């Protein structure tokens, strides 16, 4: 309609973002984004990370993004099928089985996938 | 925007559907639909099931849908958070840990989630 994104979603450059108000493990967070016809957040580079983090007020809160550890392939894999291609995100913590990536306003963390935290969905413009 | 659905997608009543041409285990199929800003297929009732199956040519091919076995409740659960609420799907096979639901032209089957088969994504009009 008037603006680019659905009501309640925040535009950032060429995406619309939804920050959740409730918590979930990573697999449920993926299911929620898919239910909302959307992707878990994908982050291209440090520039995108910083601008996304700049939307967040509370520095302590963690949010799932669409990146987790593929044990068979021994590397971080985006839900879009691509492996993580740099160290731009500077993930803090262990690259191991049943780990998933979260972000805060300040940092990027490996967290166990069962951890219940908020999540960010995106829709591309 | 001549027609309702994106190119390659098939309209069916008030949805756009995408039948995959490659295979994946169920979790990766969910990740694909989410990447495509879409849900794994949800099926309301027998009528939707039959109308969707009517789109399938090959009688031998299975497609994941957005329904799997949630161990805590021992119940089939849709990815939108709701539990299965009829027997309209007449699910064949066992309701047990690590099972997910697939459809063929003729039937609805419980399959192990790791099984590599096609999948169906949807967008609501
Ligand atoms: C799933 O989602 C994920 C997340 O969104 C997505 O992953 C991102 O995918 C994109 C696209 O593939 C990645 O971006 C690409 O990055 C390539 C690598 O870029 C880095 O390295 C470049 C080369 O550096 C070396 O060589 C040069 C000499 O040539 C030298 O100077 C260097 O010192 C070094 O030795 C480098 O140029 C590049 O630097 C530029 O960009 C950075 C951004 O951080 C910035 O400092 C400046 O802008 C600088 O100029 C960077 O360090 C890159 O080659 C590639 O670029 C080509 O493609 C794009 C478009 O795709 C064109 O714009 C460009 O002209 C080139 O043709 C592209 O930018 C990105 O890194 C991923 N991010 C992560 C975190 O994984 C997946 O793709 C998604 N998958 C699907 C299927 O959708
Ligand atoms: C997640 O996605 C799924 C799939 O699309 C949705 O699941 C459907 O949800 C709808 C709406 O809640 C369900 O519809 C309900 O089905 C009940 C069971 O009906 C069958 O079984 C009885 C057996 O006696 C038959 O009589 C009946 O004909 C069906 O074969 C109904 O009882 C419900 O009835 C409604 O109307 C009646 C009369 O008007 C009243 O009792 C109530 O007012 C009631 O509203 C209702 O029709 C449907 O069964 C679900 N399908 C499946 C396969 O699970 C989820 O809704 C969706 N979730 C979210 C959050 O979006
Ligand atoms: C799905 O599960 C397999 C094995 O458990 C794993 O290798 C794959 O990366 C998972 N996919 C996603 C998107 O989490
Ligand atoms: C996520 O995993 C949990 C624990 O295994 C399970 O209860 C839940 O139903 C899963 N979600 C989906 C969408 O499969």
């Amino acid at each position: 309609g008037l603006l680019n994104c659905p009501i309640y979603w925040q535009q950032l450059r060429e995406k619309c973002l939804l920050f959740s108000h409730t918590v979930n493990p990573w697999n449920n967070s993926l299911a929620d984004c898919s239910t909302k016809e959307s992707s878990l957040l994908l982050i291209r580079d440090k520039d995108e990370l910083i601008h996304t983090q700049n939307l967040i007020r509370d520095k302590a809160i963690l949010f799932w993004i669409g990146l987790n550890f593929s044990l068979s392939e021994k590397n971080w894999k985006w839900i879009n099928g691509s492996f993580l291609n740099s160290n731009d995100l500077e993930i803090r913590g262990d690259a191991k089985e049943n780990s998933c990536i979260s972000i805060s306003q300040t940092s990027v963390y490996s967290e166990y996938c069962s951890t219940e935290i908020r999540w960010i969905c995106q829709k591309e413009l």
